[PDB]
């Protein structure tokens, strides 16, 4: 229905704003664009589901997220991919892992403070009905 499309449109607006706030954070720069296989050689073969903030925006705009839970699955993927690809004790790997975890924690904290749980419940119920 039109009321349901208004719900998903508000969800997209909310998701774009959260994504923009992550994207402008200096700590999260290396998560703003897809990992370039030319600059990071074995990446696209090791990481099966690459995910980054520009692809998250692309997915919002393509109406791929019908709930905040679906969006957060992709945020979790940015974090888990970095933990998998950079698992060593060296400072380089520890820094990207900390930034990846911080990106995921910031997204969850923004949503905890700003997302009305009845709004998410409505999105979940329209999705489950389709
Ligand atoms: C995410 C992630 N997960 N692992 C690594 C990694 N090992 C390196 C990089 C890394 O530093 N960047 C990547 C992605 C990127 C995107 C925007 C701006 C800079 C960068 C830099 C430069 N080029 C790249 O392809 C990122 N990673």
């Amino acid at each position: 229905s039109m009321q349901e499309e208004d719900t998903f449109r508000e969800l997209r607006i909310f998701l774009r704003n959260v994504t923009h706030r992550l994207a402008i954070d200096k700590r999260f720069r290396v998560f703003t664009k897809p990992v370039d296989p030319d600059e990071v050689p074995d990446y696209v073969t090791v990481i099966k589901q690459p995910m980054d903030l520009s692809s998250v925006i692309s997915k919002i705009d393509l109406h791929k997220y019908l709930t905040v839970k679906d969006y957060l699955r992709d945020i979790d993927l940015i974090c888990s991919n970095a933990l998998e690809y950079n698992p060593d004790r060296d400072p380089g790997d520890r820094l990207i892992r900390h930034r990846a975890c911080a990106l995921r924690d910031t997204a969850y904290a923004i949503i905890k403070e700003e997302l009305d749980e009845d709004f998410e419940q409505l999105c979940e119920e329209i999705q489950e009905s389709r």
